[PDB]
């Protein structure tokens, strides 16, 4: 034991005693094996100067056979000179020593007696041998230490990997994922002074080869080595290895004040042969090495426990896909890594980021930011250079090395690499080191390998795969290949064979890619070079791969996880975007994205945004201050930030897997504040990054003005420019001088100092301050209010309801297990407090924190799924000990405590479970399942395969998905709720504990006096919720395995993967699924209640009755009601048989069953916690006026007749039409009351009456708040809502309640239906019941014309080859949306015959853009519509500006100058005659004689959609006077658009009604909707994959046949189309035919039809098989002969 080994030590070894006292010998142990080769070794530092002597000597150390040959003889002398360096340093730590022996007599006293050894800054005299006067370190304690400080310094950052999320958040205060950009990159500079000296301790215990003691104090085990790491940490930032830095975020935060201070430690030369080797002194003193890298067999171990969670296990299913990861093997690409070096690092920047950078050319605060950006990349190139160098050591072809790496589970259950910089994190690394091959054969262009090759190529430069047939792609890849990039092959080539490059290489390729800067795309182009120059092209090998990347992938893992309820048309349609294709078979993602939908969800919420803010916007529209600022922050946005979609889409950023969308921050539950900061950081940003554009353009020009130097690019003429700068200074200014506020229910301005001011100072421009607090208060009410709102209808509401109840769930829990914690730790403090022994500096040991920790197992902290282990609490905080645990010699550096305890999860409940459950065991199963596939890299969501097996692996990626989405996260949390509710007891909380509760717990109202009793009546009413959640998805789940489905998340190829269910649900629409989903919903929820347990016609095909007009006169007498009330029915008898009302009732299963046969959509309100109570309530179809029952009493019947005729005389007032004077008195009475209703108090109320109220007003409010539904039909349907709440809450409020302003508001409402029912007549005195507890519970069905822009949206996005797949005009649409049809009124369009003058030019600029394409210029019907669309935009502009068209007559006449016939002629010297007609038939157009004013804005329109003559005019030389911008014709002819537009923008953004100009806005919105209706006609009529007209109509009639009836020659025509010989084919298709037999199959079929022989089938089996017949045909003779044809040739004509 340590009592054998060094003896000498100074002190008392004794437990106890009286005198002085040495604590080493008993907070450390000896172990009995070999860990540290320096245990017996008096001087380790000769022993490691003699071992790293030779080669030799080397192997003998460290008893192996063979060494790693990058041991060679120059790292020898380069580590001898580092190893005197550890000398030097040494003798300075003996220079400290000296000092503290006599600095405040701080030894004498220590003479005397004085116990300082066990101060706070005193630890590291427990090791300090004895001299007798003198005291000295010992020798071996301290030349140990060194070597660990010196291997950490070359390996500080190089072995850090990714640090976790939740730590980010916690010492910062603000989620990472809402953190601005190069704040997050600046983590890997600096690292807080715990995590500094923390690692350095790590080092330290394990050279020295000591075992801990699990009974001592946790100061003494580990704060001796932490006190000493600070000291060797010390004389290392003295000799300016580590700098110092203070953050900035914080510190320039308007709220936040928590200063952080970072350390970074200086780089090396990147030609340093010690960089070749830098684990020589590890490799050497450890037995068994944990920093190495893995070569030819040396495989990793499997780690035991999770990252940074030493409480978890890994579970066994776990270990598994840990195991099979590490076996992969990789090897370099030779290619790139002599392509890299040649460049050299310094270009290499210069190209991925913007330039070379100087002070003097750069924003101040722009400059800064590009600091983290520049150091991922020089890291990243010198580590990468540093692995190859040591690789290149061991074999003559560096291509033949296998390297392996190694894996851990995080927090979250993903698998991450260990190391920063790596092929899975950082993308340098991505494209030199590969394990995927292929073998391909080249050698013909239309083989079926070129089309994989041309895959992988197309994906690299940023082409949407999934978006297009493969045919299409082609099409696209082969234009840039030819055209733009064709400079930089040709350079690439070169290369190959010369070993050099151009002066200008990255001038070059700068021009050549373009955006499409990133390094994935100089891979392709190097590829591509290899291709052309290789001789055999049929045995090429490439590691060309394509990712398999998820559509969505966040949002959808999450809707299918915890959504519960019945299913709806919503939901079928919004999951289809994700890839579950319901009654679909083999359909994949390229077809879904081609004809039935190009919107995903991302572009889906956006456009519900649009809708929400237009309706905000009209609210104000007598506060004209209130909306000039909401057009203020969007004319602002769309100047710097065109699109809002965020992500980890950047160049030169790692890839961690976090979420930075707007739309899955908000799910993921962060604070409203948090994201406007995150939006308010990105404008700031572009606005500082343009900035640094006018001092570039000063240094090239100093004579242009600053409207030039930022807009230039942008203007269609020097005044132009001139008017966006003034509009950009006006905007600036409000924002940060003004800021809106909320008084009761409305917004209100106030002022808040001064805004920015004229003067731009492009070096020195910063926005910060109080006007930076300005600016985020304008983001938060008027765009984060409405995005909300936006993702709520797209999500659907129910998965919102589910993440409220996890998140409160996962809070509530934390906050105790925290507390409990913290009050069991202060007990044995002062139970130990008594004991002589212990002394305060002091902790607890290592046992007692486990007993603590074991003590709340009965608590249930983790939660369990079978395969995974999640702790949401644990964190390795230091707020629990609040002590100091070392500190520095000198008293400058000092190191708190940290424990590893529970602590508050804040809203981390939800990202947990999404990622863990859905992503996490989704990619688990694909390594673990049974075929996995092999060679791959799999980083979060995606996964490179070799061009080889792509069509396999990605159908395993899909069915691995599926499986994934058999899981159940509420289940498995309930599970632990559960447990927690039985061993909880709220009266031992401390005070602050209690109130973190209630703001989970209780409202707003409750929250102020809350009792204990309180507290947990809300607590245990949450175990309630999660338990109806968890069965509702249970069902789900089993439902959606007994149909047919398609799955394609996962997929850029077009593989899916089929769930071979057997109920067919195709030729459906949506709303015909969701009825046989919810029957199916119903039968299993029967199914198991009875588990535990154990007057009218009648319809001939359902037990339903129905019952007519003039059939229920009778029933008047039946109900036996008073006869003062009795005369009423018998008005309401005749006003509901006027209009035809007919009665239909029956049990829920005939009610049900009738609906599908007549194809009625039906409003049941039943749920599975009211299928307990067992109540069903009908619908009322106030379309066709007929009522639906089920299970109806007496009662029912009565209320109903009541309440259809209320509603009547509602709907007949909000429509504009007259009622009786005394009924519209009492509707605007109701109405009054309504606004008073929504701004009660109910803190004083019962707790049954606040439930009743907190529904009503959520569903009221909708209506209001609704901008895609027609006020009329919105205004009727909230009235109608508020009240029921009335009647249905008046017998519970009557009685045991007090007088309430809740209370007194249900009388009052009681009353005034009263009056509204009974009219003029006298009715029942006050408090008499009105029909027997009269009530209202059916739901009406309402319907109305959608608005303009609700179509003209819908088909922005359509593209196909059949329909027109251009870009460029895509892009224009969207731009047309933002200045035009967002400002539309929201009210539906009318049809008028609208005379006046602005009427006359739409009519007029139509015909002309028919007469267009009548007279040369064919366009598609893409092309079509934004043609029309756009020239009707700047007609009715024209026609009230006269000097609009200023400009554009300039460039007209400027074109007409240098135009000839011969422009528009392919062949200049043609023979036929046919072709010059058509080319002098297009002059004519341009020339205006054959339209023969409105003629000006036809052609401004037409110059910016035809692709045809923008290629003729960009040629025409530019004017001397128009020089100075420096644009060609076409850019000048597109901004020109632009301004006339924007000017019209302005135009109907003001005060409409006042200008007079509502009447010609009218006329505009017409002509848009005509548009837009007709778009959506010829798509759908090419909804066929072949994209022909009479495809698509022959797969209707086939479908239509089969709803109503409710093989063998179709091999040998394949054989006719697929014949290679030349010989048969020469004889014609009637020999092949006769030949072939063919001919037999087709008379058996005919002699049925005509009826020589007798048959048994019908009709419709015959017809079924002629038809498919037909479709074979065409099949194999239109589309797959031509193949056959065009692969006789080795080249693509």
């Amino acid at each position: 034991g340590i009592d054998a080994v060094y003896p000498s030590l100074v002190g008392t070894a004794d437990s106890k005693a009286e005198g002085i006292k040495n604590y080493f010998k008993l907070s450390f142990t000896l172990p009995e094996e070999q860990k540290s080769r320096t245990v017996g070794s008096e001087a380790p530092l000769k022993d490691v100067a003699q071992a790293l002597s030779s080669r030799a000597r080397y192997e003998l150390f460290t008893e192996k056979e063979t060494a790693n040959p990058a041991f060679n003889g120059e790292v020898i002398k380069r580590y001898k000179e580092l190893m005197e360096h550890g000398e030097g340093i040494a003798d300075i730590l003996r220079s400290r020593l000296a000092k503290f022996l006599n600095t405040k007599d701080v030894g004498k006293r220590f003479a005397q007696g004085t116990e300082a050894n066990r101060w706070v800054g005193g630890k590291l005299l427990n090791i300090v041998e004895q001299d007798g006067d003198t005291f000295k370190y010992n020798e071996q304690l301290l030349q140990t230490a060194v070597l660990a400080g010196l291997q950490w310094r070359l390996t500080a950052t190089s072995n850090t990997a990714i640090k976790d999320a939740k730590d980010v958040a916690a010492i910062t205060g603000i989620d990472q994922a809402l953190l601005p950009e190069g704040l997050v990159e600046q983590f890997d500079t600096g690292m807080t002074l715990t995590e500094a000296v923390s690692s350095l301790a790590q080092k330290i215990e394990s050279y020295w080869g000591l075992s801990r003691n699990p009974n001592a104090p946790l100061g003494y085990t580990k704060g001796i080595p932490t006190a000493m790491a600070a000291e060797i940490l010390a004389a290392f930032v003295e000799s300016t290895d580590v700098v110092e830095n203070i953050v900035d975020m914080s510190e320039i935060d308007p709220d936040n004040k928590k200063t952080i201070g970072l350390y970074t430690i200086t780089e090396l030369d990147s030609f340093d042969p010690i960089n070749s080797f830098p684990t020589a002194i590890e490799e050497a003193v450890l037995v068994n090495p944990t920093e190495k890298m893995f070569f030819g067999d040396d495989i990793p171990p499997v780690a035991n426990t999770q990252l940074r969670n030493p409480a978890v296990r890994n579970t066994p299913e776990q270990k598994a896909a840990l195991k099979a990861e590490q076996a992969t093997e990789f090897y370099v690409h030779t290619p790139m890594v002599q392509f890299y070096e040649t460049l050299g690092k310094d270009r290499i920047l210069e190209l991925m980021g913007a330039g070379t950078l100087n002070k003097e050319l750069l924003n101040d605060n722009h400059a800064k930011s590009l600091e983290g950006k520049n150091r991922s990349v020089e890291d990243s190139y010198n580590q990468l250079f540093s692995v190859i160098e040591q690789v290149r050591a061991q074999s003559e072809d560096i291509s033949t090395v296998p390297i392996h790496y190694a894996y851990n589970m995080t927090r979250v259950g993903r698998m991450q690499m260990l190391g920063k910089y790596n092929p899975q994190s950082a993308k340098l690394v991505r494209e030199a080191i590969l394990p995927t091959k292929a073998t391909l054969d080249l050698s013909n262009q239309n083989n079926e390998d070129f089309s994989a090759f041309q895959l992988g190529l197309a994906q690299a430069l940023d082409i949407k795969v999934h978006t297009m047939t493969r045919e299409v792609m082609s099409d696209e890849l082969t234009k840039l290949l030819e055209g733009n990039l064709k400079p930089a092959i040709d350079m690439m080539v070169e290369f190959n064979t010369t070993g050099s490059l151009p002066e200008n290489a990255v001038d070059v390729l700068n021009t050549a890619l373009g955006d499409r800067k990133s390094f994935v795309a100089l891979m392709a182009l190097m590829e591509y070079s290899r291709y052309l120059v290789a001789e055999d092209k049929s045995a090429f090998v490439t590691p060309l791969y394509v990712e398999a990347d998820g559509v969505t992938n966040g949002p959808i893992n999450a809707m299918m996880l915890m959504t519960g309820g019945l299913f709806t048309p919503d939901w079928i349609r919004n999951i289809a975007k994700g890839g579950l294709f319901i009654g679909s078979p083999n359909k994949t993602m390229n077809e879904h994205r081609s004809t039935a939908d190009n919107n995903d969800l991302y572009q889906a919420s956006t456009n519900a945004l649009m809708e929400s803010l237009g309706k905000l916007r009209s609210n104000y529209a007598s506060n004209m201050p209130i909306q000039s600022q909401i057009d203020s922050l969007l004319s602002l946005m769309d100047l710097f930030l065109p699109d809002i979609n965020l992500g980890e889409n950047g160049a030169l950023e790692l890839k961690r897997g976090i979420a930075k969308n707007p739309l899955t921050i908000t799910i993921y539950g962060s604070g409203a504040r948090g994201i406007a900061g995150k939006l308010v950081s990105s404008v700031t940003d572009a606005i500082y990054e343009r900035m640094s554009d006018v001092l570039k353009a000063r240094a090239k020009d100093p004579n242009i003005s600053a409207a030039m130097a930022m807009f230039g690019k942008q203007a269609a003429s020097e005044a132009h420019a001139e008017e966006l700068l003034a509009r950009f200074l006006k905007d600036m200014e409000t924002l940060t001088s003004t800021v809106p506020v909320k008084r009761k229910g409305v917004l209100e301005l106030q002022s808040t100092g001064t805004g920015a001011k004229g003067k731009i100072n492009p070096k020195t421009y910063t926005i910060k301050g109080e006007q930076l607090k300005a600016l985020q208060e304008n983001m938060l009410h008027f765009f984060v209010e409405p995005l909300r709102n936006g993702i709520t209808q797209t999500v659907g509401e129910s998965l919102v309801y589910s993440t409220e109840q996890l998140q409160k769930a996962t809070q509530i829990q934390s906050v105790v297990l925290e507390d409990m914690f913290k009050q069991r730790v202060q007990e044995k403090l002062a139970e130990k407090a008594k004991d002589p022994t212990w002394k305060k500096g002091d902790f607890l040991t290592q046992k007692e924190l486990n007993d603590i920790q074991a003590s709340l197992n009965n608590l249930a902290p983790m939660i369990e799924t079978g395969s995974q282990t999640f702790y949401i609490a644990g964190s390795e905080n230091a707020e629990v000990a609040n002590q100091v645990l070392a500190t520095n010699l000198d008293d400058r550096m000092r190191v708190p405590m940290s424990i590893y305890a529970p602590a508050q999860a804040g809203v981390a409940g939800i990202p947990f479970m999404t990622i863990g459950t859905g992503d996490g065991m989704m990619m688990q199963t694909l390594s673990t399942m049974k075929g996995a596939p092999k060679n791959t890299l799999k980083i979060f969501d995606g996964m490179n395969i070799g061009l080889n097996d792509i069509t396999d692996a990605s159908r395993k990626a899909n069915e691995a998905v599926y499986t994934s989405w058999q899981g159940n996260p509420i289940k498995n949390v309930y599970e632990s709720y559960a447990k927690f509710m039985k061993n909880v007891d709220f009266s031992k909380l401390s005070p602050e504990a209690l109130e973190a509760i209630g703001k989970s717990a209780l409202e707003y109202d409750q929250r102020e006096n809350a009792t204990v009793d309180d507290i947990a009546n809300a607590a245990s009413l949450i175990e309630r919720n999660l338990r109806n959640i968890a069965l509702g998805v249970d069902i789900r789940h089993k439902v959606l395995d007994k149909v047919n489905l398609s799955i394609d998340q996962m997929a850029a190829v077009g593989a899916p993967y089929q769930n071979n269910g057997k109920i067919d649900l195709s030729n459906m629409t949506p709303e015909q699924q969701a009825d046989e989903l919810n029957k199916l919903f119903r039968e299993e929820l029967e199914a198991r209640k009875q588990k535990v347990a154990k007057v009218g016609r009648e319809h001939k095909a359902s037990g339903v009755r129905i019952l007519s007009a003039t059939a229920i006169r009778n029933l008047a007498k039946i109900s036996n009601l008073p006869s003062t009330q009795a005369a009423t029915l018998a008005e309401i008898q005749k006003s509901l048989a006027a209009k035809d009302y007919k009665i239909i009732y029956g049990t829920p299963t005939q009610v049900a069953e009738y609906a599908r046969q007549k194809n009625v959509t039906e409003l049941t309100s039943q749920e599975m916690e009211e299928a307990q109570a067992g109540n069903i309530y009908g619908w009322t179809n106030f379309d066709d006026k007929t009522i639906y029952l089920v299970s109806p009493s007496m009662e029912t019947l009565i209320h109903e007749l009541v309440h259809a005729s209320t509603f009547e005389e509602v709907y007949s007032f909000y429509q504009g039409n007259e009622v009786s004077p005394t009924s519209k008195q009492a509707i605007e009475n109701l109405e009054g009351l309504m606004e008073q209703f929504r701004s009660l108090d109910i803190s004083k109320d019962s707790p049954e009456m606040r439930e009743a109220y907190a529904d009503a007003i959520a569903t009221i409010e909708g209506h209001l708040s609704n901008g895609f539904v027609d006020p009329a039909i919105s205004k009727a349907a909230a009235l109608n809502e508020f009240m029921a709440w009335g009647l249905a809450n008046r017998a519970l409020a009557a009685k045991q309640k007090r007088t309430s302003s809740l209370v007194q508001m249900v009388k009052d409402v009681y009353q005034a239906i009263k009056k509204l029912i009974w009219g003029r007549k006298q009715a029942p005195a006050l408090g008499e019941d009105m029909f027997s507890n009269l009530l209202f519970n059916s739901a009406i069905l309402m319907r109305s014309q959608p608005t303009t822009q609700a179509v003209a949206k819908d088909g922005t996005l359509f593209h196909s080859k059949a329909y027109g797949n251009n870009e460029r005009l895509s892009q224009l649409n969207q731009t047309f949306d933002k200045l035009v049809t967002d400002y539309l009124r929201t009210d539906p369009v009318t049809e008028v015959e609208r005379r006046g003058n602005v009427a006359n030019a739409l009519m007029s600029a139509t015909r002309l853009v028919r007469d267009v394409q009548s007279h040369g210029f064919n366009m598609t019907a893409q092309e079509q519509s934004v043609f029309q669309m756009v020239t009707a935009a700047l007609a009715t502009e024209a026609a009230i500006d006269p000097h609009a068209m200023a400009r554009a007559q300039e460039l007209y006449t400027h074109v007409m100058k240098h135009l000839t016939v011969e422009h528009f002629m392919a062949d200049p010297d043609s023979t036929n005659p046919a072709d010059r007609y058509y080319a002098q038939q297009k002059y004519d157009t341009i020339s205006g004689a054959n339209l023969v004013t409105s003629l000006l804005p036809t052609f401004l329109g037409l110059a910016m959609v035809n692709e045809e003559l923008r290629s003729i005019i960009k040629e025409m030389p530019v004017p001397k006077a128009d020089k100075k911008l420096g644009n060609d014709i076409d850019t000048l002819l597109t901004n020109a658009g632009t301004q006339v537009m924007e000017s019209l923008n302005r135009r109907m953004a003001g005060d409409q009604k006042a200008t007079n100009v509502q009447d010609s806005i009218d006329a505009l919105s017409e002509t848009i909707m005509a548009a837009a209706l007709k778009r959506e006609s010829f798509y759908d009529a090419v909804a066929t994959p072949t994209g022909n007209f009479i495809d698509r109509a022959n797969q209707y009639v086939t479908d239509s046949i089969e709803r109503l009836s409710e093989a063998h020659l179709a091999k040998l025509t394949a054989a006719i189309a697929s014949e290679k010989q030349g010989e048969i084919v020469a004889q014609g298709v009637m020999t092949a035919m006769n030949q072939g037999k063919v001919w037999q199959p087709f008379h058996d079929l005919v002699n049925d039809i005509v009826g020589r022989t007798k048959t048994n089938a019908n009709v419709y089996d015959l017809i079924k098989l002629v038809k498919s017949q037909i479709s074979q045909d065409r099949q194999q003779f239109r589309e797959h002969l031509p193949t056959v044809i065009a692969g006789k040739f080795s080249r693509k004509l």
